[PDB]
């Protein structure tokens, strides 16, 4: 029946994080990994339950922990450390590697066959990763928060990209998206954009609107959708 | 085993149309419709091919003929007609719903659940006939040369809205698709745009190169993700 999920401690230099692995233990032997990167609040119910719903989709999917001791922030007390990571992208960076290595250290996972997802911050933090030149297969990115790139990291990514945008996210530029875009025509990355109408920024999430933060709000369709787009990306590329 | 097929006699004030119709013999009763817009070329192999998968997914397909008589034109000869349509969005029209009702005619289609497809102007002419109000459930483009709306179309479409657009396509301009995607925006209609990275235009057709017609290209990857992601469309919206 049920899908099973175990706390997987990891380190990125003095900071101690503290993942959730899913997996299926009716499925026997390796399978394809993937990396569930929440939003900005930290490692949530959200991000673990996507993580399960992975797993029960044949995958084994750790939830990860960015801000280290499973810490949650409130809409409040989040810029710190937010801006700890726009500020420093190679921090970012290393801390999304961990994850990535805390991932693929687990033996129900084939490591030739990695993916990773995010939601907001962690949709951002999933082409981070990619732009290091990280052995992943895939990332899907819903509703993040996409930054330009750095200088030095033309050409490096390896991954299939999926970006599911709420067509109406205030939070998020025309411009940047449009840049982005064309990083990706210029390496030649083998991307997409689906454009998600009515949706606004956190459209996956039912507790978007509790927050308080304006630019946030669910969407059913868009959720529904954007999860079926990945579904059908992983299934193309995998197996 | 196979699907089948039969042509279907129509007409749009003095122009006779043959369309053809696919269906499957070994499923009974009424089932969803689809018209199948083709390329500005006319009624072609293409077309109805894309007409047989959708009668092997269950549904009732008309291949459409736009032109009248089945014409079919190469790229040199093709202007009369086109600019015929574009000079005169209200003649463009009539002549997709003529294509329309002769779907709707058909004792195999569901009239409450019917959908349009098109490739190319087809595409283009999907977007035409939902701005009349037509009680379309969906229209499906694929590189379609969308055109802004005429005065008068607001608030109009009643169908959900798929874009499958070639994010490199040189044929159609930044511009136009920002218009277009403002249009939906505006009137809040159930809209998708999804940009497929390297493709160009008639992505869709293995024969795109073979015009000497700059600006059209096959792929394959975004053949199959186009389709797979109007198939989800139909499958969420119909049953
Ligand atoms: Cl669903
Ligand atoms: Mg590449
Ligand atoms: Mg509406």
């Amino acid at each position: 029946g049920a899908m099973t999920a175990r706390k997987v401690d990891y380190t990125d230099g003095a900071t101690r994080c503290i993942g959730e692995f899913h997996w299926d233990e009716g499925k026997s032997g390796p399978r394809p990994g993937v990396v569930v990167f929440p939003e900005a609040f930290g490692l949530n119910d959200h991000a673990k339950e996507r993580a399960r719903r992975l797993a029960d989709l044949g995958f084994a999917a750790l939830a990860a922990d960015m801000h280290g001791d499973a810490q949650v922030f409130d809409a409040a007390s989040l810029s710190s450390t937010i801006q700890g990571y726009y500020g420093d992208r190679a921090h970012w960076r290393r801390r999304a590697q961990a994850a990535l290595d805390a991932l693929t250290a687990q033996p129900e996972v084939d490591g030739s066959k990695v993916a990773a997802i995010g939601f907001c911050f962690g949709g951002a933090t999933c082409l981070e990763l990619a732009r290091t030149g990280a052995p992943l297969t895939a990332i899907v990115t819903f509703h993040g928060g996409l930054l330009p790139e750095m200088a030095g990291d033309a050409g490096r990514i390896q991954s299939s990209v999926l970006v599911c945008h709420g067509a109406d996210d205030p939070l998020v530029q025309d411009e940047t998206m449009k840049a982005v875009m064309d990083e990706f025509r210029r390496d030649k990355v083998d991307w997409q954009v689906l454009y998600l109408g009515n949706a606004v920024h956190s459209f996956t999430d039912p507790l978007a609107g509790s927050h308080g933060i304006p630019g946030l709000a669910y969407d059913a369709t868009a959720e529904a959708r954007s999860w079926t787009a990945m579904c059908n990306l992983f299934s193309e590329l995998f197996g």
